[PDB]
């Protein structure tokens, strides 16, 4: 009937081919699963199901969500499965886990997302046999994660469509990025990511290395070097590597249970899932995904846009993040207080749960009552979820 | 609420590198999605979400479930996503779509599964660079679909564990397979697969080919040549290619809606989802998955094992299929009346919905009231669902 | 000194991915080496060196010419090496082996060529590491064998340059091919290839297969179906798969020794190498290679064009073979009496020794006195050699 | 009947994945060909043929020897071809070019070798098609250059056989390496490699880099750190990365003409080829190759072992270089005065011409009369050449 979030955690967002360059996704997920359990005082033997969104699982083995649960100590009598809704996967898994408890099919869910874009392999269909000529080794990260399957161009091109449709200049996108860089670096210096980040131990041969800080956050982002970058998608476009998100590795999850079950255990939940929604749009302008999804989520919760005290909207691109702020018209000072994916990072399968962690711990830190998390999804979709504190 | 199955359809299960050797999975899903709509009198513009189970989506593009819906005519306003619970994905997706309507978040769902194991590519992580020496090109079908990620051996080895644990001789497993071949060949000659199979048109260059018959069903399976086959996993084992399922391509789905919504359209539903369950077991004996999953599903429906009039249990291996019939103790004459995965084929991500199609259409022809469909899942899991006719 | 050809042999020219689809080149060469040593009565312990031309040795191991000699029984004390002059490799090795005996550095040479275009792999430089994006798997057969390294297009395009330069219409090129097909089909039925072809035993698992007939020779080549084919290179060109050679596998070699050594052993030599030459031309019109190379060889032999009684000119393309016959002006009835590479096949590294076999055994069969063999070489070269009977 | 070396040059021997990591082999050869022509005052239009030994030509295009000649300015009228006798390719091509002029078939030859082991790709035969299972991507450098095709193990194991046959201890092999390192490091400081090295311009995007020094020569090689490496081949062996050669890139060649031709042009030849030889040995002890090859060369020159004033013997391994010096018994102080392949590097296809440059220019530097160059060849072969100054 009423589902709450008992605890939540996330790993540090590592850079592409960086600290997590050789760490499989399920190893990052296993650390987060052990974290949300310890943070709520819940043993691993009590978890009924583990739902982890993941977009690039090729080469990781049979069902990496099951591997994450077994490695984290969840017994074999429990189940685990993954799902793929691209960028909104980490947040949709929380909605899927929420329905499992609402329909009486489960009691305790560890739901979230995990992604290791560095570990994505190059593939090629070779069963038929190449009789003659050259063939391509396809990058699974680009093909299955970043390339639109209906028009053939990158997700950065869909941001160029939103830039031309909403008339967002290069200087306007760069200014939004600089605002995102400085907000994330400030939250990192003040330690506003410490409560949500669980340290990850990178198992090495010549010594272990502990990763507990987002390594993608840039220090001292200058606007002068921001405007010297060339566009990375359209030759005469406006989206660059500075005003766009990056390729990153990470994992994030939360522990789900009913409000009555949390009262039995004396747990003080981070928030209460009051509504959620997912709507589809034109794949050409997939950045506009959060616009109708946030309205559907607020309508299902009986809330107005002004009722929200804190908003976490994923910053896949600066060209797509400004239109959501302009169409919905909410106060930009309550959106991404600690920065967005332009500065922190964007692991595809885990970003849905990543911004939920940042949203939950910031609502707890400043006493916010109503929150909302939303992301844009490639192929023309968007997901949103409204959280209310208890 | 009460969720029913308005319509269901499936493509013919093709052999490995056979009729669907160059057909992507989402093209098979689009045919099944267009089928369940044209079999229930529901337009494509009414579908809210498309949930398609798939285990090997590497190289197919961004979210093949979205591509299948767009190709089938589902408008962009709707959403679509895929999920991976290995062999039970096609049936778990039906349970997930059922929960969407139960929680009031959707009205019409096209849920099922699709898999093209022939289109599965070989992958290799090459971002770090191979400084010196040879490296392996990993088969995603073997690694991500057929190899246990905890012990390293094939799923056929888990059948060898069930063989010695349940003391199932080589002659008993072959006899079960021969019975499955003769049941499937009889159902094919009598046309008991015609109502559930939607013809698929293989787009070619030198002429189109319509595929409307399961090409993996062998005619005149003899036990003499069955006992000459060598074991395909353990050198001194008992599971062979004859008493085990095969690698196949196919897709299957169903149209989900509430019982009141179906009455508003005058649709005669195939059945009513009354219960479902998923339980985990030891990965060593993953063939025992359907044993506790069917018991929890029957318990949630208020049914006994004797109340079931028709049962469809997936035959991943003859060594694993005999133990399910011995432990649950139901009458084997009502289990897989038209044959199982040993004779028809086993597309992993779609098999859960495949046996649901065979179960639904066989209940309709003989007037069965209570049914149950269940499959074993790699890594030590199992899923079951109980269907009641209207 | 005076160098003669004591004996010569060749394997049947197999089709692309045909009878020799999985046979390495050195296994084909070892059969030819064992043949020329058996057909002349020379023991393996007397061979000083083995010179085998090969263009595509990637993936076959350290020095396939050494593997061919060791497998054929030639002792380790002898030497062996391979060389690469593209299409003229099989014939240049005979000239190189001839120079070893003329300079007093050797007594008995087994020189020839071997090629397995079916075993040619796809390669990719992967030491630096592909950080992001797709990369091509380059076909070594296309890249290292059929693509000119100075202009980038196929050898069939260089035939189009000769086609436009000499004004050879589509009907004139097709008519030359039909003459070549009918000559090869007649020579195969009459058994004029039996003396030169050594049977090769294809080592298999389910039974061995003896190959002693050229499987690429097509029966009943019609001019009506010849004009139906589309151009295989230029979209509005004239060279098709019918008037051009094909991709084939095969091996050929000859036994070289001084004229005095052959008289000691009672060997009746097939012919005496009287002259040879190799000249380079423009790579765009590499088909004109045999024109100045045959003239330089005849000049070094003191022969006129009319003195030749039998000529074997390589038919890489009908557009390039007509220009050579038109420029040199020799009688077309004495040129390629038993067909050319258009009908028999064209193993690149072995074609030079293949047409030498056809010339030697046909000169012996009709009592011809003076002969000449010549080929065109990619990149703008040509090789020729004059043979005189004893 | 007397062939001299008009000029010779070589590129700096670059480390594996070092300065020449992205430089194709023929680009290094083109620099050496242009060098030997300018150093003798001979125009490119006078070269008749270019013979360049190369062992790893996969992926470089049609006949890389032809690409080196055309890029260096040699006109299209001349010919060019490559040959492969493994490690003795660079020296055998000089002997082959010598025979072209001795037999009156050519007047001016540019012969040598080129190799780019960094550019060696990974290959796999994919025409038949991998129906199921994993397959290996074979390293062409290891397979086609360093792996014995008769026993399957590395060339370092063949060095272990020579180590066990002559009873060469670990301390004895390491001492030979330190002596080679100190001789090469001293010769580089004194500038004894400046006359033979032609600077190579590495064309880059962010600035060009001039390469004129062997970057593989290690500075300050200590004997203490030499006895701290683990064996790289046998688990309980004695050959390590210190007492063995390395993987390197480089090119070297020489200008060949008759002694009368050098007089007609006023050229001061580097030396006169007086004899040459190539003998085969057991592949297990391929390091003993130079022992019987040098004896046959000295016998053909009418020289004794004491007549040699300077010797350049290739040091593929410390275990194989000590046995050759102990069996032949020549003065070690005149053998590899400036170091060997252990310190300078070992480009397979170019090492034969590399040590020939060091031999020619050191004979000129100290007034040596008689010289000899010899190498060991994998698969059980050896090549030798005797050089006398004029
Ligand atoms: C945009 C993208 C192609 C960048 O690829 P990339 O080139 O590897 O990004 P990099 O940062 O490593 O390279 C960018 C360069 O710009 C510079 N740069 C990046 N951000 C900068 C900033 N904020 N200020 C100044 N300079 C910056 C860096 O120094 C870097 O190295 P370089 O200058 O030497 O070339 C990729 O990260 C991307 O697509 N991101 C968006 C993710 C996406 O498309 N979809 C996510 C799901 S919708
Ligand atoms: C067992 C398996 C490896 C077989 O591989 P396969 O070689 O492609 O199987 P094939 O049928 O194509 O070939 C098997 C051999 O047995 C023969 N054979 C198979 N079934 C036979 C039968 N019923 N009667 C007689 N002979 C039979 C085949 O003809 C073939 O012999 P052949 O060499 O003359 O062709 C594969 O089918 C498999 O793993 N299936 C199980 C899939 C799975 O694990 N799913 C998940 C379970 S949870
Ligand atoms: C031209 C080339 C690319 C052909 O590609 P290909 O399609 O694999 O050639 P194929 O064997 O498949 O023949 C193709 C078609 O032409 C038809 N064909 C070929 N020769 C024919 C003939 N003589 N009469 C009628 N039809 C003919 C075949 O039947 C086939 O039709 P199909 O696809 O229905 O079977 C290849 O043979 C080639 O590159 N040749 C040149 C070799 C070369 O370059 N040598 C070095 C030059 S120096
Ligand atoms: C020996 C071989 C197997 C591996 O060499 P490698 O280890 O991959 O290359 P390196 O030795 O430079 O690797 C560098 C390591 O060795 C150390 N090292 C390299 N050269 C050294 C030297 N001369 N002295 C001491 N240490 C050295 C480096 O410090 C580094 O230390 P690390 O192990 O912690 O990384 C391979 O290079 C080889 O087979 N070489 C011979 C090839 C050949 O036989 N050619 C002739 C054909 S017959
Ligand atoms: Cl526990
Ligand atoms: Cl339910
Ligand atoms: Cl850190
Ligand atoms: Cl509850
Ligand atoms: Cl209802
Ligand atoms: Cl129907
Ligand atoms: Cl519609
Ligand atoms: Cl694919
Ligand atoms: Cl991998
Ligand atoms: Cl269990
Ligand atoms: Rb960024
Ligand atoms: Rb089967
Ligand atoms: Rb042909
Ligand atoms: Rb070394």
């Amino acid at each position: 009937p009423s589902i709450v979030i008992a605890s939540a955690a996330r790993t540090a967002v590592g850079s592409f081919n960086g600290a997590f360059a050789n760490t499989p996704a399920h190893e990052l997920g296993a650390t987060v699963i052990s974290a949300v359990l310890e943070r709520a005082g819940v043993a691993a033997g009590e978890v009924n199901e583990v739902i982890l969104g993941q977009v690039l699982p090729a080469g990781e083995g049979q069902n990496p969500a099951r591997q994450a649960a077994m490695k984290a100590g969840v017994p074999q009598e429990a189940t685990a499965w993954g799902m793929n809704q691209l960028c909104g996967s980490g947040l949709r898994a929380v909605a899927l886990g929420m329905q499992q408890i609402a329909t009486g099919d489960a009691s305790i869910i560890v739901a979230g997302g995990m992604e290791s874009m560095s570990m994505a392999p190059h593939c090629a269909h070779l069963r038929g046999g190449v009789k003659m000529g050259d063939f391509k080794m396809i990058d699974t990260m680009i093909k299955d994660g970043l390339t639109d399957a209906f028009y053939g161009y990158h997700m950065g091109t869909t941001a160029e469509n939103v830039a031309k449709q909403w008339q967002l200049s290069r200087d306007e996108q760069d200014a939004f990025a600089v605002a995102s860089y400085n907000k994330a670096e400030a939250a990192q210096k003040d330690g506003r990511f410490k409560d949500e980040i669980v340290p990850f131990i990178v198992k090495g041969r010549k010594g272990d290395i502990t990763v507990d800080a987002d390594e993608y956050i840039r220090h001292g982002a200058t606007l002068d070097s921001m405007a010297k970058l060339r566009p990375a998608f359209d030759k005469e476009g406006t989206v660059t590597a500075g005003n766009a998100s990056g390729l990153n590795d990470g994992a994030a999850a939360a522990l789900l249970m009913s409000e009555a079950e949390a009262s039995r255990r004396g747990i003080q939940p981070l928030g209460r899932i009051v509504s959620w929604a997912t709507v589809g749009v034109d794949p050409k302008v997939m950045g506009t995904g959060p616009i109708p999804a946030s309205r559907k989520a607020l309508e299902r919760a009986g809330w107005k846009i002004g009722d929200l005290d804190l908003v976490e909207a994923n910053e896949a691109f600066a060209a797509q993040a400004c239109a959501v702020n302009k169409d919905l018209g909410w106060d930009p000072s309550i959106v991404n207080v600690n920065g967005g994916a332009i500065a922190i990072g964007h692991p595809i399968g885990a970003s849905g749960a990543r911004i939920l962690n940042t949203l939950l711990f910031e609502m707890k830190r400043r006493g916010a009552r109503k929150g909302l998390a939303t992301l844009c999804i490639g192929g023309g979709m968007g997901v949103a979820m409204c959280i209310e504190s208890l």
